[PDB]
Protein backbone atom coordinates (compact mmCIF):
# COMPACT_ATOMS: atom_id res chain seq x y z
CA UNK A 1 0.00 0.00 0.00
CA UNK A 2 2.33 2.95 -1.56
CA UNK A 3 1.54 6.44 -2.22
CA UNK A 4 4.12 6.37 -4.75
CA UNK A 5 7.16 5.18 -3.50
CA UNK A 6 6.38 5.79 0.00
CA UNK A 7 5.34 2.96 2.05
CA UNK A 8 2.43 3.74 3.60
CA UNK A 9 1.12 0.06 4.60
CA UNK A 10 4.52 -0.45 6.27
CA UNK A 11 4.77 3.14 7.94
CA UNK A 12 0.88 2.18 9.58
CA UNK A 13 2.24 -0.91 10.67
CA UNK A 14 5.26 0.58 12.49
CA UNK A 15 2.47 2.96 14.19
CA UNK A 16 -0.13 -0.23 15.33
CA UNK A 17 3.09 -1.85 16.79
CA UNK A 18 4.78 1.84 18.80
CA UNK A 19 1.29 2.73 19.79
CA UNK A 20 0.69 -1.25 21.46
CA UNK A 21 4.00 -1.92 22.62
CA UNK B 1 -5.85 -3.88 17.58
CA UNK B 2 -8.89 -3.29 19.59
CA UNK B 3 -10.41 -0.57 20.97
CA UNK B 4 -12.51 -2.93 23.34
CA UNK B 5 -14.07 -5.30 21.64
CA UNK B 6 -13.93 -3.28 18.52
CA UNK B 7 -11.33 -5.07 15.61
CA UNK B 8 -9.61 -1.69 14.79
CA UNK B 9 -6.82 -3.46 13.05
CA UNK B 10 -9.13 -5.53 10.81
CA UNK B 11 -11.54 -2.91 9.81
CA UNK B 12 -8.54 -0.85 8.74
CA UNK B 13 -7.41 -3.83 6.59
CA UNK B 14 -10.69 -3.62 5.36
CA UNK B 15 -10.26 0.35 4.39
CA UNK B 16 -6.77 -0.60 2.75
CA UNK B 17 -8.16 -3.08 0.30
CA UNK B 18 -11.46 -1.16 -0.28
CA UNK B 19 -9.66 1.96 -1.47
CA UNK B 20 -6.93 -0.03 -3.29
CA UNK B 21 -9.26 -2.08 -5.30
CA UNK C 1 0.59 -8.02 -2.18
CA UNK C 2 -0.54 -9.62 -4.54
CA UNK C 3 -0.20 -13.08 -6.24
CA UNK C 4 -1.58 -12.56 -9.55
CA UNK C 5 -5.09 -11.90 -8.92
CA UNK C 6 -5.37 -13.08 -5.64
CA UNK C 7 -5.20 -10.55 -2.64
CA UNK C 8 -2.32 -12.38 -0.42
CA UNK C 9 -2.07 -10.11 2.04
CA UNK C 10 -6.35 -9.22 2.26
CA UNK C 11 -6.08 -13.49 3.18
CA UNK C 12 -3.59 -13.30 5.82
CA UNK C 13 -5.27 -10.74 8.00
CA UNK C 14 -8.39 -11.88 7.46
CA UNK C 15 -6.27 -15.65 8.49
CA UNK C 16 -5.03 -14.08 11.46
CA UNK C 17 -8.49 -12.64 12.12
CA UNK C 18 -10.10 -16.31 12.16
CA UNK C 19 -7.15 -17.45 14.32
CA UNK C 20 -7.79 -15.23 17.01
CA UNK C 21 -11.36 -14.58 16.75
CA UNK D 1 -1.33 -10.58 16.76
CA UNK D 2 1.86 -12.11 19.72
CA UNK D 3 2.83 -15.72 20.03
CA UNK D 4 4.06 -15.26 23.80
CA UNK D 5 6.71 -12.25 23.85
CA UNK D 6 7.11 -12.54 20.23
CA UNK D 7 5.47 -10.17 17.89
CA UNK D 8 4.33 -12.45 14.95
CA UNK D 9 1.80 -9.98 13.24
CA UNK D 10 4.92 -7.27 13.21
CA UNK D 11 7.36 -9.96 11.88
CA UNK D 12 4.88 -11.44 9.48
CA UNK D 13 4.18 -7.85 8.17
CA UNK D 14 7.85 -7.06 7.92
CA UNK D 15 8.23 -10.40 5.69
CA UNK D 16 5.71 -8.81 2.90
CA UNK D 17 7.98 -6.16 2.85
CA UNK D 18 11.23 -7.61 2.43
CA UNK D 19 9.73 -10.13 -0.04
CA UNK D 20 8.39 -7.37 -1.64
CA UNK D 21 10.70 -4.45 -1.71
Amino acid sequence: YRIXSYDFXDELAKLLRMAAG
